[PDB]
Order: structure tokens, then C-alpha cells, then sequence
């Protein structure tokens, strides 16, 4: 299955008029990328990053990790004040699931034994593998889950399981990069991004654009002063427009009836007129 | 030039967690709507609608003209921490304009003479017609505005003028229905809405859908019960479900991520879904 992944500069946080309201952006930008099931969100410095990233892992992550993985910060003093991502990997005790998220609790493991893992459940959860505490990982739970002794059981699989095998999508990552040449570089898939998509009122229709068939996708998004703000300001890039550092540059919004649609507006927009195209080519 | 129309319930107001992301959350109406060119925005009472409305007009109308058309109240108590819509007919003196919004003076005219029109410009603009002060106008500028005596002169003209005969997004108006069935019934044009368009999950997929040539198009949004909610209150309105209100009903975000999407967001992705489609048609 194909990936999708969504790059923006932390700078739009400096927009807000409020602290509630740069924290409220930041959540719009998860919810976004939920909904189009995005799975790697890149923040980039144009010329904060670290505020926007640290919310965006906080919503990602399911409710019963958040205190084990993010001490009182005061970069979430506004957690409250959030729209939640209601993503499959966010269930209550409650609901029964195939898989679930957890982390190694630091417990006596017996020689041999595999370790315990806090999965949210109402017992923790045993498992085959002795792994290094703190270690957030995906459980497969068994089945013959007997009444056991306060435990039930499970196997640790990949975090790609719930995707390719079950159809869910199952949270992103959140990468920082320095600059705009970073974001492409610093790629996490051994061969980039097959394809590169960037954003702007002045790039082509994007009715016409024709995707060409690919295995890992990047949409790239700029700030208030668009994408030429990043790629001046990165060394590493002389370039006289930004149109030429990406396969496609797309405006997604035609005969648009403001003069400006801010990056948090123009994902919404920019992945639903794409998520078509995408699905046909992945 | 077909027109679009947007209905959704004020009670998504009631959803917020204070009274600042109240007020923004309509300012995100406003934008989304703006961005599309919406011709008319529908507040309907699902079971409030009278702060969003209040809220979209105070949006919509031009800068200069706010203090004459709203005197200071509570539902604007927030103005401040808005997103303006940066629509073409907010400018400043400043910009050249063709045309541009105005509110009859209120000074004395001469017998024979046409009134005067504030249209936020360095001079008053004197015109035509004589008429009812505190009507707010669309004036169309002369050419030969000679260095007169502080006065501007033009012709005041249909507020269809800008989009028809310049290409103009030129803003929307703003109805109040006091139920779902008041959206459709209580309908500003002769022939109703040619083509009527429904949200939901449960819908069909929105690729398949086919748009019918069209004349007038309404999209309609639900808050947070789905239409369900507005369809069972309203009294004259015996459906099992709201799919059969609509010429279409659509799912305009397939395979989405979170388990819900908000109204607000579902707008921006819904009118982006479909833009094409509605271009086509009209
Ligand atoms: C506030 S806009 C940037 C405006 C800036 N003055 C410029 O020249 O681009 C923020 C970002 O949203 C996206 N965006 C805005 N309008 C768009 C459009 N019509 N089509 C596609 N993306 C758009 C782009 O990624 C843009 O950099
Ligand atoms: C919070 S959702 C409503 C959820 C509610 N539980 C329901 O059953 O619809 C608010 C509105 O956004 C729109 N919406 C949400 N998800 C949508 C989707 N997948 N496709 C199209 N519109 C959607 C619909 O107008 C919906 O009534």
C-alpha cells in the first residue's frame, strides 16, 4: 500500500492571535491529516516547529500513552482545548480490537518470559518478545485469552500491520526538518518520494495534473509568504520560482473568492482535490 | 452564472469549548464559504443561529461599512480574533475598484439631485437615484471623476453586477430557516433550488455521483446528530432518512481516517469534492 505524507513550515503557529488559538491550529493540522489518513507529517523551518510537532505527536497518540510518553510540558498547557482524531488506534478499554497500542512496562520479567505491555486494557497485556522498556509498540492480541491470572495475551507485530492487513489506518509520524531541501532528503523510505506535489494559488490547474504511478507521496504546503519563503532562505536551493522542486505544483482551488487561503484552509481543500488522483495511482 | 448555496445548523456553536473558538469556528464558516464563492449561506434551528448569522454578516460586509450596518452587541464581542475573508469587494481607498459597496449617506440632497453613497472613499460618491438612506448599494464608479468638489460621482447597479459582468466574487447573503424544511421551501429564487445536494458518511460515493445541468445548487451540512437530528424535529418531514430530501446524497471523504469529521471541515472538503462537478453543470 502507498504512503502519503504532508509537509508544512511551524511558522503559521507564529500567525495565531491567541495562545488557545495556536494550540487549536495546531490541532486542525492533525485532524486534517487524520481524516485523509496521512501518514507522515513533515514540519519544516523556513527560515515553534518544535510546538507544532510535540502537539502533533500528543493527538496522535492514544489517551492511555500520552502521560507515560509527555511530561507536564508547557507547550500542552492547552491540551484541553482540542479537537480529538477519533482515529482507530483511539479506543476505550471497552472496545474490543484486533490490535492495540502500548508501551513495555518496566516490570520483573522471568528468565525466558517475554515482557508485559501496557495496552490500555483492564490487565496488562503478556507477550512473546523481552524488549526494551518504554519502547511504544503494536500488539496483536491472541485469542484463547483465557480468564488467565490478571494477563491477557498477545504478540508485538508491525506498526504497517493494521494497515496492509486490516484496512485501518492507524496514526501518522512526525518528522522535523531544518529546511525545505531537508524535507526531501531526510526522507524516511530508501528511495524518496516517488512523487512530489507542491501547493500554490500560482501552480498549475489541478484538473488537468496527471498523476504518475507511485509508491511514496509528498504534498508540500508553505506558510504566509508561500513556499519562495523556504526556498530562498535554505542554501541549498537556487531556484528562481518554486515550481521546479517538485513533480507537480498545483493550485487546487480555482476562481478561489478570497485572496488567500491559509495552509491549515488549503490542506483540507489541496487533499480532497488530490485524494482522488492519489487513490488511482497507489 | 449558476448560483451555490450553503446550509448547515447554527447548533455546531454550541459545540465549542469557549467563547473565543465559538466566534472562531464562524469565522471558519464564513472563509470556507467565501473560498467557494458562495452566493448564500442557510443558518436552519435543527431542534445560537442567531449569533453564526449574525457573525457571517458581520464578516461579509465590507470594513468601512461594518459601523453603520452593526451597532456594538455581545454576538461581536469577539470580532477582533477573526479570520477576515479578503473577498474582492474589501478593500481599501487606497485600491482602484470598478465598484464597490456603499451605504446611502444620510445628508441633505437637492431637489432633482440623486443621493449620496459612503463608499469608504477619500470623497463621498454622489449618484443617480435618490434614495432611502441606510440602504446599503452596489456603486459602479464614472471615469471623467474630474478633481471635483469633494465629491466622486457613479451609478448605482444590480448587486449581480460584479459577478455576471466582471468575473467578481462580490460576497453572499445570509438566511435564517427555522427548520430543515424552511431550507428548501423558504428559498430566495422562483424555481426553488434546481439541484439539491446532502452530506453524510452513509452516503453514496461522491465519484460516482453525476451531476444534473443546473441553475441554482444547495449543499446542505448537518452538526453533530448528522441531518438525522434536523430531519425527526421538523413537524413536516416523515422520512426514515434524509437521504430522500436530496437529488443527491454524498460521501464526500471516502475511507476517512477519523471517525467523524466536523462541519466546518466537512464543508471545506465537500465544496472541494465537488467543484468540479459543479462547474460542469452550471
Ligand atoms: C496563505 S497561503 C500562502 C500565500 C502567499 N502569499 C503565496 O504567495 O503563496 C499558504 C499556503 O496554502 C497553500 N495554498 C494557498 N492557496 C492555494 C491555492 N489556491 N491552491 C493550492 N494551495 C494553495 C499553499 O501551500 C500556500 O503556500
Ligand atoms: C460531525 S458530522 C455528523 C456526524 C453524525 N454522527 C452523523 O451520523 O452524521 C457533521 C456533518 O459533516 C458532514 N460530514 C461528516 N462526515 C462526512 C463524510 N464522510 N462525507 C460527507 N459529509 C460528511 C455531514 O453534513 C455531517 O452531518
Amino acid at each position: 500500500p502507498y504512503t502519503l505524507s504532508v509537509a508544512l513550515p511551524g511558522s503559521i503557529l507564529d500567525n495565531a492571535q491567541s495562545p488557545e488559538l495556536r494550540t487549536y491550529l495546531a490541532g486542525q493540522i492533525a485532524r486534517a491529516c487524520a481524516i485523509f489518513c496521512v501518514d507522515e507529517i513533515v514540519v519544516f523551518d523556513e527560515e515553534a516547529c518544535v510546538q507544532l510537532a510535540r502537539i502533533l505527536q500528543y493527538l496522535e497518540c492514544p489517551q492511555y500513552l500520552r502521560k507515560a510518553f509527555f511530561p507536564k510540558h508547557q507547550d500542552l498547557q492547552f491540551a484541553g482545548l482540542l479537537n480529538p482524531l477519533d482515529s482507530p488506534h483511539h479506543m476505550r478499554q471497552d472496545e474490543e480490537s484486533e490490535f492495540r497500542e502500548g508501551i513495555v512496562v518496566d516490570r520483573p520479567t522471568r528468565p525466558g518470559h517475554g515482557s508485559f505491555v501496557n495496552c490500555g486494557m483492564k490487565k496488562e497485556v503478556k507477550i512473546d518478545k523481552n524488549l526494551e522498556p518504554g519502547l511504544r509498540v503494536t500488539v496483536r492480541l491472541n485469542q484463547q485469552q483465557h480468564p488467565d491470572c490478571k494477563t491477557y495475551h498477545g504478540k508485538v507485530v508491525s506498526s504497517q500491520d493494521p494497515r496492509t492487513k486490516a484496512g485501518l489506518y492507524w496514526g501518522y509520524t512526525v518528522r522535523l526538518a531544518s529546511c525545505l531541501s531537508a524535507v526531501f532528503a531526510e526522507a524516511p523510505f530508501q528511495d524518496g518520494y516517488d512523487l512530489t506535489i507542491g501547493t500554490s494559488e500560482r501552480g498549475s490547474d489541478v484538473a488537468s495534473a496527471q498523476l504518475p504511478n507511485f509508491r511514496h507521496a509528498l504534498v508540500v504546503f508553505g506558510g504566509l509568504q508561500g513556499l519562495e519563503a523556504g526556498a530562498d532562505a535554505d542554501p541549498n536551493l537556487e531556484v528562481a520560482e518554486p515550481s521546479v522542486l517538485f513533480d507537480l505544483y498545483v493550485n487546487t482551488c480555482p476562481g478561489q473568492g478570497s485572496r488567500t487561503i491559509r495552509t491549515e484552509e488549503a490542506i483540507l481543500i489541496s487533499l480532497a482535490a488530490l485524494q482522488p488522483g492519489l487513490i488511482q495511482a497507489g
